């Protein structure tokens, strides 16, 4: 479980020079009750947002640092950060779902695409960071020079094994990479490649059978930068690059599978067609599925979530959107892993004045993670989050991540270009019913545009820091821990007034220029 | 010279199938006279600024790539494209110093730091490209491996030789790169680097007396990262890397000194102290000097340019802002070799409204660049330039170089950090006499701020591709060309009146949004 | 006469190492003609104001702290200062004209009150700081301690001289200073004054008929605060205070008369009334009168004129308000000493609109100056100096002193209260025809309010070191000089469009905000 603030200051007197009291209650100090806590703050029955309240500070007895981030995305797939990007055509192909998991978080890929080209942008981020590359980029010998300047242009990769054959099948008779091929002049497309590899009795190998860690010291002490790896008969099983030993070095948080790739999810409707879709992904050896819709409590997805699950019985999958308890029971009783929770936020977002549809997000996702922990389900809180005061407190509330759309968008891993729209940098940003990109045809999105930001790699650890020290000033060691003081009570809330908002934003200065972070 | 558009016109119809004439004029043809010449432009005596007349258009023979944008900086240096950095706090350090020099301008380090600050920055540039390494870092085989991680945090260099005094004095014994301290545990400042040095047994080396041009086949063959250079006797007398094999290849217009070094210019003042400074520069291999100042005709000044000629007589300096022929007569008389234009221009300037002194900017380029051609002296146009036509404009009028400030200010390699005032990324932009960064001490800058444009190396090609349009729409095949059809009266002019500003513009849109450049 | 910049860099040239040259012309040395004279600039028949010109800069051989401002206000007063302070009620009352005679300018009391009231804020101004005191506070011994209080509340005056009779016409029986009353408690209405001065016996006196020098020599070595002076027969003759001696080393540029004195000068009208009001106002001892009127070529100015040289012939009367050669010809005939320029100028005024009459100010300085100066006649340059280059640019065209009005309301010394209008602490200035303060009685001022500003001994040494750098950058080394550069046609001017106005200022920064001065 956890312990109590009572309980921790006890501890830290112990440690200290500074009776009859434990028998009066024992454990359970006195504390003197302020503030309410999220089963009174809700009794309210009113619509409460993240503006709409406070969390009250409690005991702090680590340093904001120490603070665990870890978090359920599914009933078993676990991340160390609690974000994910949303899956928007502006917002998530594979370089931001490539720069998410490697922050530690996750993306879903887009479905505003054929499934070719979904499935290509899975593969692209599967293929980023490697243990055995099982299929690599092969070449026979009969090919030119100008073949391994089309395959970098093509795939990206340099390092190519060259066998006899032309595939992972054959014998090895050499490699090619970059400091073989850079140097040559314009007799690309003639010279042959068994005038420029390195031949098979130079190489470092190791033999087919041994584990990742074993072939991993054999390619660092050899100093090279690829290890073949070969069977008995000589064949080339595998190879492994001392980049990706690099990758695993720079990035500690990042969010991989058994084959040390990095995890990716995509996103499906629910039309017949979406079927072809998911089989294509599987083949793509995407980790999670979200079915997507505005309303997700439907005979259409719960008939989907019966279908993936029959087929591909391995396979995690997310429940629509829900905002209600009601809605989040069919789509648990129909065995989904997890929930997306939110109708009508989102800062691109009208379903509201459009449908007279939603919820208020605050009370959305507590009582919706409230019903799901009976089954053990995670939540993730989608849209509305504008600052990482809103992520403390949708997590605080009960949500096990946090999914965004605004947030992540004009980073330069989101999709499309600048344009610096009217005196400020400034990129598109649309909602996926927007009718910008799709009998009436009623929109439900708006077509905006937002601020440049940088790079995901510099703007995620400012979200973890935020988040860490958020938990600091609550007196939470854990996200775990801080969802556990919510629902025991010891967590206390405090409503705010119109005023109470106003105060607790930036007041009567004349100019006002806060700097985020400094690193 | 150069060759007219009725010549050009001609040419090209005698290449095709589509007499007396020739001997009426011969050459020159008729064309009908059009606008006006830049001497008829400018006797007007009004106070022109670049926004007050346009550039007629001439005949195209030639593609905008074609374009020669070639420019002397000085009377002894010439510079692939026509582009400065100019010397100011928030715009040019070593960063900034280095990407223009990349792109084929040059960076003139500021003066508004130590003279010890300012000969690091400047060594800082000069080391960043290189031919043969004549000073590099060295260790002794009785150095730790956490000294090589100093070493790598210090000055930023993996790649490190071995000699037995650990100096370039001394025979070769091996060398040590990352590739083998890049895996090490907490035992590097234990380790000796005898333990981890790949020996001189196993090195390719080649012998001194090489050119450069061998010595980069010798290495570019070995395949290795880097060769030692050795005399008879086996000592380290130099080493190349082939990093700057990659950096030659990667950018082809860089300014560059006989020792493959990029260029760097500095800043001085006319005090006593900036003799000493000047000492420092000259010591950290300085290539040109500006004396920079407000009004550079000055008893001070024109004393400081009498000793930097007697005392460094190889060293180029530029004078000090002038605006009008009679003060460029004595800074030309007193030997400089090139002048900088401009005075209470510059978008962070109030200089004119303090002072009362300054003059019009087009005017102040054209009557001191057309009494400078008389010797011989090069022209920099200085501040205003807020736009690719301001740059063409100012190259038209007899500029061979423009110096820009607020258009280089908020990229990625301008100093300082970036701070989201009020929905706007931006970042601090002053000028050097704003009182925010240096008897009443009266100011003369701003203290602004500027938005964010991203890299250099993405926005300099974006400037270079505008000016070649801009030359090509006018039929300028150089800027030479240019200039040439300038002094010579082809090259037409239109003043323009308040409302023909209006309707260069972009009228009334109810939105509007450029995208300045795609790809 | 002046020396030219060809004589000063010549001069430069032969007290360094760097013939028939002097014989081609002679000191008259070749430099390119660039620019326009004052005579061409104006020569042109369209109405420049100070915004629509530049002064160019010219050759510096001199530190701007050289720059002596010396100025003429009249036929025979000379300020070591170019500054007035205009005679208008929300500007100028004694503490105004205090402040401005110290800092080495005048004020001239506003006449919106009554003679009496006029006549006491001028000899407010004259007791100020003082030679020896002629008619100082003198009290009888059988007064009481109440009495010294109500002088010190009714006057200011601490020191008090105690004669028998109670008048200068009486021997000298003690003194009373505050340190011999300061501690005394409310038991103040009844002890008589001999119980506590001290007594003529403990006294250091000095001789009447001693100099000013020899009695400062007196009262300083006796480390005293006062020094009396007295008769053979002993009687009070005069005392000087220590106090003036701290005034005149605090305020080194103090305009002052012959009795050490600050200069005050005072407004009167052109009515009948205005014969009794300057009997007051030359009562009360002023140095100088402004004849204060819209329009100053009128029959009713002629006439007052006229009246106060017949009357009082030692008296400086400066001509109303003028902006034609044809209306300073009437003045400057009627025997006056100076004028004042401009009409419908001034930041309050609405005369152009209203009565279609005046003219543009750069234009009417420059016309009613070169007229005043055949004849010896010094100029006044009033209203529309909005900044320090308005100042330097009026006295280049020809004004001996600039007169103004906003620039110096809502400083601490300009009468009325802040009252913090709008969120600023915004102080009140209204014009004198302003309707606001005083048949349909039409209004030609607009009762409107300044940002504070602080003290006029803070701001105006801003002004004077924005002029003295102003002169620098033109290379004038005093005021007459400039204006002998100016009459010369060595003073070159350009004009400027629209867009060279705009070039002038602050471009598209983002925010802007610039410090003034900084000590
Ligand atoms: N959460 C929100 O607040 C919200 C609101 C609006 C839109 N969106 C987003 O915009 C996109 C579009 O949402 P949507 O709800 O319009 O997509 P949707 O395809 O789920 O629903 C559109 C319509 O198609 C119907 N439909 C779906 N599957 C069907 C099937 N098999 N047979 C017949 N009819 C079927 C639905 O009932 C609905 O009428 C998604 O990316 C979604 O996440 C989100
Ligand atoms: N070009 C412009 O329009 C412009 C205008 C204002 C300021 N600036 C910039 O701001 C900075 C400051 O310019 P500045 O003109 O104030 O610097 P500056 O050092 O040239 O001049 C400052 C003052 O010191 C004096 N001075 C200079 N050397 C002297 C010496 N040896 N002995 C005595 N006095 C000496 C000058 O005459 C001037 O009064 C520079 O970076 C300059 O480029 C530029
Ligand atoms: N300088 C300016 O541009 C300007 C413009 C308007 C007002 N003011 C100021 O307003 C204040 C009021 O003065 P004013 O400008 O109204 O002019 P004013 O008070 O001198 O005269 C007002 C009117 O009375 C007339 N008048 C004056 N003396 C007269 C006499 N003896 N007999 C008969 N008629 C006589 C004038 O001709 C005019 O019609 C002054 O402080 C003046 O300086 C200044
Ligand atoms: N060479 C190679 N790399 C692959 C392949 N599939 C994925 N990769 C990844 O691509 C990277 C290797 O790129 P290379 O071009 O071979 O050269 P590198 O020096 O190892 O990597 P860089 O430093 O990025 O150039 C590693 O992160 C691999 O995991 C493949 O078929 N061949
Ligand atoms: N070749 C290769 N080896 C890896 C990769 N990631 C991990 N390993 C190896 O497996 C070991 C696993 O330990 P960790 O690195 O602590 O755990 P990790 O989660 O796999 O990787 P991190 O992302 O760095 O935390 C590493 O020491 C490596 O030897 C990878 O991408 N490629
Ligand atoms: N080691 C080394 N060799 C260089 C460098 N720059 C040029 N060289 C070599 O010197 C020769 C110069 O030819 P270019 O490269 O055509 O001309 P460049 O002006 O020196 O360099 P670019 O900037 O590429 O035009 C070539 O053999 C280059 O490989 C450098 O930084 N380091
Ligand atoms: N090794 C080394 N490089 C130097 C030195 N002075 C300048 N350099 C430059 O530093 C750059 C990188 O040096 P290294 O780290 O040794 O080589 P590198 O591994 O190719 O550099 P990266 O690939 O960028 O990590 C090259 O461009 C060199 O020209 C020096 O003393 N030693
Ligand atoms: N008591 C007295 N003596 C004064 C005063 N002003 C000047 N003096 C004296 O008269 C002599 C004048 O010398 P300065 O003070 O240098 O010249 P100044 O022109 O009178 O006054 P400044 O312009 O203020 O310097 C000195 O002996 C002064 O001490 C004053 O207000 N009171
Ligand atoms: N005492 C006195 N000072 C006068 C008189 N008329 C003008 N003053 C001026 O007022 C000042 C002297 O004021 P005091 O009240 O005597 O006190 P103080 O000696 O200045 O001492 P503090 O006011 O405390 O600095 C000097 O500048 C005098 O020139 C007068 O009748 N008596
Ligand atoms: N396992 C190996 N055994 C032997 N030689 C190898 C092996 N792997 C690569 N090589 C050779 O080593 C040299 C360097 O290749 P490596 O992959 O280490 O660097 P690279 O990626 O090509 O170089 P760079 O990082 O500078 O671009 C090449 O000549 C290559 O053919
Ligand atoms: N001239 C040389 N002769 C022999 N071996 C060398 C030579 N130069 C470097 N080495 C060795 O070759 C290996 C690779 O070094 P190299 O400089 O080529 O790559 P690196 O820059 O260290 O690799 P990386 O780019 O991956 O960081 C190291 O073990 C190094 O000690
Ligand atoms: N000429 C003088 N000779 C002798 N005593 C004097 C003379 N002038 C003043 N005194 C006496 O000297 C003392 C100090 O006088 P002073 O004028 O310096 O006092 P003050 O101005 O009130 O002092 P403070 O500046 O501290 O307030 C008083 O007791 C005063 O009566
Ligand atoms: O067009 C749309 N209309 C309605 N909701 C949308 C639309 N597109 C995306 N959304 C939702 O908006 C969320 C992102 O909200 P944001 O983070 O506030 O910008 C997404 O994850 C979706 O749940
Ligand atoms: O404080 C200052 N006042 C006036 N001019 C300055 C100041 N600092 C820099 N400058 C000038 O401003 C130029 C840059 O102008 P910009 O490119 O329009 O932003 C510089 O190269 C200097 O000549
Ligand atoms: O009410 C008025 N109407 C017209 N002109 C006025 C009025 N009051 C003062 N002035 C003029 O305005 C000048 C001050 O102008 P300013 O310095 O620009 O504010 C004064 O010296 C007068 O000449």
């Amino acid at each position: 479980g956890h312990e109590t603030a009572a309980q921790r200051y006890s501890a830290r007197l112990l440690q200290a020079g500074y009776m009859a009291d434990y028998l009066i209650s024992g454990g359970t100090g006195y504390v003197p009750e302020d503030g309410l806590t999220a089963q009174q703050l809700f009794a309210s029955a009113d619509g409460l947002t993240y503006n709409d309240f406070l969390i009250l500070p409690g005991f702090i007895d680590f340093i904001a640092d120490e603070v665990d981030l870890t978090s359920a995305l599914t009933r078993k797939i676990t991340l160390k950060t609690p974000l994910i990007s949303s899956p928007m055509d502006t917002v998530t192909e594979a370089d931001m779902a490539i720069a998410m998991a490697l922050m530690g978080g996750i993306g879903f890929i887009h479905h505003n695409c054929t499934p070719e080209f979904q499935a290509n942008e899975v593969r692209k981020v599967k293929k980023f960071e490697q243990g055995f590359i099982t299929d690599p980029v092969v070449l026979s010998p009969s090919h030119t020079v100008g073949d391994v300047l089309e395959a970098k242009m093509r795939h990206g990769f340099s390092g190519i094994p060259i066998t006899e054959t032309g595939t992972m099948g054959s014998k090895l008779v050499g490699i090619v990479t970059s400091r073989d091929i850079d140097f040559l002049a314009e007799k690309d497309h003639t010279t042959l490649l068994s005038e420029v590899m390195t031949p098979r009795i130079e190489l470092v190998v190791a033999p087919a059978g041994v584990t990742l860690k074993e072939a991993n010291e054999i390619l660092q002490r050899s100093k090279k930068g690829k290890l073949p790896i070969v069977n008995d008969c000589d064949e080339l099983v595998a190879i492994i690059a001392r980049t990706d030993l690099k990758k695993n070095r720079d990035y500690p948080l990042a969010s991989k599978d058994s084959q040390k790739q990095l995890l990716c999810g995509a996103a499906v409707g629910t039309r017949e067609d979406d079927k072809y879709r998911l089989d294509l992904l599987t083949q793509a050896g995407v980790d999670v599925i979200v079915l997507d819709s505005s309303q997700g409590n439907s005979v259409y997805q719960i008939a989907m979530v019966h279908y993936i699950k029959q087929k591909y019985p391995h396979l995690q999958v997310i429940g629509g959107n829900v905002v209600t308890a009601a809605q989040a029971k069919n789509l648990i009783d129909a065995g989904v892993d997890g929930l997306r929770v939110g109708m009508g936020c989102g800062s691109i977002c009208i379903t509201q004045e459009v449908m007279a549809c939603g919820r208020p997000q605050g009370t959305a996702v507590y009582k919706v993670a409230e019903y799901a922990r009976r089954f053990g389900v995670p939540i993730i809180a989608d849209g509305g989050i504008q600052t990482v005061g809103h992520v403390v407190k949708a997590l605080a509330l009960g949500a096990s991540t946090v999914m965004m759309g605004s947030l992540l968008a004009a980073t330069t891993e989101a999709p499309g270009e600048y344009f610096f729209s009217d005196g400020v940098r400034l990129k598109k940003y649309r909602g996926m019913g927007s009718l910008d990109a799709m009998k009436v045809k009623i929109a439900q999105g708006v077509s905006g545009s937002i601020q440049d930001k940088g790079s995901i790699q510099k703007f995620v650890p400012y979200l973890i820091a935020g988040i860490q020290h958020g938990c600091q000033d609550i007196g939470a060691r854990s996200l775990s821990v801080l969802r556990s003081m919510m629902y025991s009570g010891e967590l206390k809330f405090e409503k705010r007034t119109m005023s109470a908002q106003i105060e607790g934003g930036v007041h009567g200065l004349h100019s006002y220029t806060f700097l985020p972070f400094t690193k």
